[PDB]
This record gives C-alpha cells, sequence and structure tokens, in this order.
C-alpha cells in the first residue's frame, strides 16, 4: 500500500514533468502571439483615449493576464486613477461593490468626470461601453486586422484572434490598503492556516474592481488573483494546480463549459483549509491531495454548488445548466478511478 501511494505519487510527477511541461510552453507561446495583438489594438486605442493605457508588463510574466483555458484568456486592463472616490462594499450586490466620490464637488478632480453619475458613483458599464466602441474602432484600424474581429452580441470586449483565441480585456482599478467586508471573514478563526504572516502578505498584495457582468446594476465585481497566488505558495501546491489544470484541460473540456481553471484554482485553496499543515502539501502527499480534490471536484458537481473562495456566496456553477455538471461529475469520476486503480494510465492520459 506504500508502494501504490508511492506509485502514484511517481506517475504524477511524470505527468508533471512531460504534459504539465508542455502545456506550459504551448499556453506560453499562444500568450506571446496573443498579447501582441492586444498590445498593437491597445495602443490604438490610447491615442484615441489616453487614459486607457496598456498595462501589459511581461514584468517574467504579463501582469493582468489570466488563463482560462488553452484558446481562452482575460487581460486585467489596469487604469490611472486619482484616488477621489471611496471603496463602499455592502452586500446589496454580492460579489460586487461600488466607487463614489469622497465629497460632493471635486468630479472635476477625477480623471473619469464624465463617468461619475449623478449619485455620485464611478460607473463600471458606462466605462466598458466607452472602452468597447474605441476597441471595436482599433480592430478595424490595427496592423493586425485581418487577424483580429471583436466578438458580437456581448457587452464584454472580447477580441477573437485568427480565428482560434478568445481575449477578453476588462477594464480595471486596483485597490490597495483596504481588505474587503465581504471577505472580512477570512482568515478563519480556528484554522491553522495559513500562518498569521501569510495572511499578512496576502492581504497587503489587495485586490482588483472589475468592470464586467455578473449575477440591472453597474457596480465593479471583487477579484482577487494576486491574493490568490500568494495564497497557494509553498509545497506542491502549485504543482498540483497545474496537474488539475492540465487533466481538466485533456479530459474535463465538456459541452457547456461547466469546468475551467479557475474552478480548479478554487479547489486547491480549499483543499488547503482542509489541510493545513505544511506537512500536508509535502512532495510525498501529492497523491493524497491531488485524490482529495478530485473527490471534492465531484462532490461539488454532484451537489450543484462550488462557492468562491473568499466569497462563499458566490457559486463558481451559477448559470451552468445541471445536465453539464452531471455529465462533468461522471468523467471527473471516470478519470479518478482511473488514475487511482492504475496510476501508469497516465502515461496515456
Ligand atoms: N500571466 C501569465 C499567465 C500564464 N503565462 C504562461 O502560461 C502558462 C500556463 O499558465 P497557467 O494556466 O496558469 O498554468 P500553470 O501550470 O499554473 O503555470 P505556472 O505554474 O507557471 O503558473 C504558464 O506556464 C506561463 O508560462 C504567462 O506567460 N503569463
Amino acid at each position: 500500500d506504500i508502494a501504490a501511494q508511492a506509485k502514484l505519487v511517481y506517475h504524477l510527477n511524470k505527468y508533471y514533468n512531460e504534459k504539465c511541461q508542455a502545456r506550459k510552453a504551448a499556453i506560453a507561446k499562444t500568450i506571446r502571439e496573443v498579447c501582441k495583438v492586444v498590445s498593437d489594438v491597445l495602443k490604438e486605442v490610447e491615442v484615441q483615449e489616453p487614459r486607457f493605457i496598456s498595462s501589459l508588463n511581461e514584468m517574467n510574466r504579463y501582469e493582468g493576464l489570466e488563463v482560462i483555458s488553452p484558446t481562452e484568456f482575460e487581460v486585467v486592463l489596469y487604469l490611472n486613477q486619482m484616488g477621489v472616490f471611496n471603496f463602499v462594499d455592502d452586500g446589496s450586490l454580492p460579489g460586487c461593490a461600488v466607487l463614489k466620490l469622497s465629497d460632493g464637488r471635486k468630479r472635476s478632480m477625477s480623471l473619469w468626470v464624465e463617468f461619475i453619475t449623478a449619485s455620485g458613483y464611478l460607473s463600471a458599464r458606462k466605462i466598458r461601453s466607452r472602452f468597447q466602441t474605441l476597441v471595436a474602432q482599433a480592430v478595424d484600424k490595427c496592423s493586425y486586422r485581418d487577424v483580429v474581429k471583436m466578438v458580437a452580441d456581448t457587452s464584454e470586449v472580447k477580441l477573437r484572434i485568427r480565428d482560434r483565441y478568445v481575449v477578453q480585456i476588462t477594464p480595471a482599478f486596483k485597490c490597495t490598503g483596504i481588505w474587503p467586508r465581504s471577505a472580512a471573514h477570512w482568515p478563519l478563526p480556528h484554522i491553522p492556516w495559513p500562518g498569521p504572516n501569510r495572511v499578512a502578505e496576502v492581504k497587503a498584495e489587495g485586490f482588483n474592481l472589475l468592470s464586467k457582468e455578473c449575477h440591472e446594476s453597474d457596480a465593479w465585481v471583487l477579484q482577487f488573483a494576486e491574493a490568490e497566488n500568494r495564497l497557494q505558495m509553498g509545497g506542491c501546491r502549485k504543482k498540483c494546480l497545474s496537474i488539475l489544470k492540465t487533466l481538466r484541460d485533456r479530459h474535463l473540456e465538456l459541452p457547456g463549459q461547466p469546468l475551467n481553471n479557475y474552478h480548479m484554482k478554487t479547489l486547491v485553496s480549499y483543499e488547503c483549509e482542509k489541510h493545513p499543515r505544511e506537512s500536508d502539501w509535502d512532495e510525498s502527499c501529492l497523491g493524497d491531495r491531488l485524490n482529495g480534490i478530485l473527490l471534492q471536484l465531484i462532490s461539488c458537481l454532484q451537489c450543484r454548488r462550488c462557492p468562491h473562495y473568499f466569497l462563499p456566496n458566490l457559486d463558481l456553477f451559477q448559470g451552468k445548466p445541471h445536465s453539464a455538471l452531471e455529465n462533468a461529475a461522471k468523467q471527473t469520476w471516470r478519470l479518478a478511478r482511473e488514475i487511482l486503480t492504475n496510476p501508469k494510465s497516465l502515461e496515456k492520459l
């Protein structure tokens, strides 16, 4: 039985060294060709409207870029601001928050003066709509125009590149020096994880406010990309996450798109709360952690509920038909059974 647990760890590491490493290289190649199209479209916007500056810093990754699928991405476009707005998060719009002007006048003081309502709120929808018109003009004018169209029938700004890749470009503001009320419960009082030292840097990472749709209202959607990534450092956590994203790409890309990489990302964080010790994420525990996550994934699909890690009131399955979730449970179960029954199957997965 030690041989079987050891056998699972061995073949998972081969899977990580082979399929996961190839996946990282292939997506990096796709990201490279997709971002130079995005940079050309965005630099066309910025000449027409300098407030939309391209925050595509390669820094060695592209800041603000998130992978959803081997062919789908989201670029977070961070907008300069003066800092005249107050962050307001009551639970009136779950998973959302609002930016209000600090006192009555000084609307002239803001860079986005025309987008502040009479009530004094900075409108996410008005900013995205203006941004959409600018992008729709850029994709007809830029050098790459033959390979970029803009996706239709959506209020989101999405570029379809070479009829293969889809990129959502989401305007956003970075919020530092504040933790949101909707996330103030975290970290849980009892759970040994993370270390209080780790919590203080995660909260120092801040959070983002994104202009996209969710659930009329027009508020900003909360997002914790940078906090999430700092949270999952240490041990084999990220190696586990990479294996999950790879298995999902190759075997759980299903009709209706019930599962995406962010589901895997959320489950790893919850598995960290269920196993808070650093020794639970030792390299020898890689098989136990992956098994626990896959079974946890099956439970979420069967229960029709997969809560957001920082915003437990939010369900990451909301809007997905139960037939698609049930199909994903049946495929995830059969996948987890094959891996556990014979880890050598990973060679051909
Ligand atoms: N902002 C980003 C995100 C991704 N990538 C590239 O795309 C690959 C796949 O990213 P991801 O879906 O997050 O898979 P991971 O296994 O998590 O890659 P990593 O461990 O490097 O984060 C990464 O290896 C990285 O090289 C990038 O260049 N810039």
